[PDB]
């Protein structure tokens, strides 16, 4: 399934032409993505997007739970859980929901992504 | 060096036999090793508890920024990310610090993996 396939296509597409381009087709090129609450619209916004995260990132991994029915709405969710390495050496993680919906083709037209409030500080 | 080849080798470590032997081969047989502030000692114990993380895993992931001395003492440190799969399917991440003591032949001795205070 298009979603199934979503976050290996991601992480491969940092170094490999073709998963990119793998990665593009799971789009329909009206996608609705929303970035912690920020809306943004389109297949240019999307390549834009990705691109970016590639560039900010030496290295980056996501893993996810597996998509199950959203409680309200006609969407699907997964959690997931992001490990990575910065341009500038440093590391980090995240962990979060991301929310979709499929066209009739199977294709992504709707991908928000919520990331979870942080707990780093204990005092 | 030992430490740089570390993380890579404990993640292919899951999948690949001669991943586990050479990573295996990174360390002394006097080993020791802290795991969630618990001690223990000797490369059996340190095979176990890498056996353990992939029977309580589907999948894991390690990255870390570098290693560098610390602040005091003669061992080297790196902060480390990780991202996994457990055996029942649930996703998590993981930050926090190693500190490393090499031999004076250059393996790993005492091992500590110290997870942040979240
Ligand atoms: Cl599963």
């Amino acid at each position: 399934t298009t979603l199934d396939r979503y976050f290996d296509l991601f992480d491969a597409s940092r170094t490999d032409e073709k998963a990119f381009d793998d990665l593009i087709s799971l789009f329909s090129d009206e996608i609705t993505f929303v970035l912690n609450g920020q809306e943004q619209h389109g297949i240019d916004a999307w390549k834009q997007f990705v691109r970016m995260v590639f560039t900010a990132n030496q290295d980056i991994k996501h893993m996810y739970a597996g998509w199950v029915p959203s409680e309200t709405g006609d969407t699907m969710e997964t959690r997931w859980a992001v490990c990575g390495k910065s341009a500038d050496g440093s590391v980090f993680t995240q962990d979060g929901t991301d929310i979709a919906r499929l066209n009739a083709d199977g294709k992504i037209v709707y991908l928000a992504n919520v990331p979870d409030d942080t707990a780093m500080f204990n005092q």
